[PDB]
């Protein structure tokens, strides 16, 4: 699957709502599509998926504040925030 896709698939799982597909520019937090739990719960499921690791000290919801800017976020950490065999 399409990286940018396979995010937005994850983060509607965790918001549980498609919405954050439909508008890639919603504000996800101004909206409630995500509280607290639901960051660490996404993080968990980023490294679950993607074994790319980002630490909740990383983790900004003035950065990560929509969709579009959740899967940008990701595509500019992913190779150095992979794990290392
Ligand atoms: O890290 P935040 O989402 O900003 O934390 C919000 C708090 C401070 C209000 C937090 O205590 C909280 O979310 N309480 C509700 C119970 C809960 O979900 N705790 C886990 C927070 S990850
Ligand atoms: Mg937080
Ligand atoms: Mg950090």
């Amino acid at each position: 699957m399409d990286f940018k896709q396979e995010v937005l698939d994850v983060l509607a799982e965790v918001c549980q709502d498609d919405i954050v597909k439909e508008n890639p520019d919603i504000e996800i937090f101004e909206e409630g599509l995500l509280d607290s739990f639901g960051t660490v719960e996404l993080l968990l499921a980023i490294e679950n998926r993607f074994d790319i690791l980002v630490p909740i000290t990383e983790f900004d919801r003035d950065v990560w504040n929509t969709p579009n800017n959740i899967v940008n976020q990701l595509s500019e950490l992913k190779r150095s925030h992979h794990h290392h065999h």
